[PDB]
């Protein structure tokens, strides 16, 4: 990649530019968005982002030692297709 | 979960509410944000969201039939910790 790592800060700048919205506002939106995705996953919600992918909490049964649960992302078809060479 | 599936549309509403920003603006920001994450992954960038997790393109070598590549998400520690029971 020309830019090897794109950060949250880089994305705020790119989104401010693309939308013409204030950087201060985009920054507040991104932090709130991630907080709300977290909150939803903590409640056991699926977080479905049409056209992008789904976050969900997956479980490992105790057999697997004790039962555990963890966050995961299932990429959508559009995203899978765009990342193919 | 009280809300079994949280959608992109639900998140726009939750973020508008939390930030006091206009729904039209939050909607534009979210669509741009996801587009820019996609674009970065298509270029082979890592997308690092401090405090949330990292998206990256992973490869399967041809041995595995032909070589393939696919998007993946590695959740960060904070998110992993919040999703534990």
């Amino acid at each position: 990649a020309a830019k090897k790592t794109v950060t949250k800060a880089d994305l705020v700048d790119q989104v401010a530019q693309a939308t013409g919205l204030k950087k201060k506002d985009v920054k507040a939106m991104v932090d709130a968005l991630l907080a709300k995705v977290e909150e939803a996953l903590a409640n056991g919600s699926k977080v479905q982002l049409t056209g992008f992918g789904t976050f969900e909490v997956r479980k490992r049964k105790a057999r697997t030692i004790p039962a555990t649960q963890y966050p995961a992302f299932k990429p959508g078809k559009a995203l899978k297709d765009k990342v193919k060479k």
